[PDB]
């Protein structure tokens, strides 16, 4: 019974669930990933208590991003532009 055989982590699996948070963009994935599992909160008590999973938001550097790490060296160069 193959599609079952074979099953390799979704396509940017690392932070899919992920959703966009300002908050503890951390904890937050580490339940909609927690919910997403299906695992019911009272079911893993101390576990799923203090956790992360890699975040939609959180960027490859501490710092909290808001759009794309791209978006963001194109805000810095943009608002830098003498008149030509």
């Amino acid at each position: 019974s193959p599609a079952d055989t074979n099953v390799v982590p979704a396509k940017d699996a690392p932070t899919t669930n992920s959703p966009p948070s300002t908050t503890s963009p951390n904890q937050a994935a580490a339940d909609a990933n927690q919910q997403q599992a299906g695992i019911v909160s009272s079911q893993s008590g101390p576990n799923a208590v203090g956790d992360s999973a890699p975040s939609s938001s959180v960027n490859n550097d501490g710092d909290i991003i808001t759009r794309p790490t791209s978006d963001s060296i194109a805000a810095v160069a943009n608002a830098t532009k003498p008149a030509a």
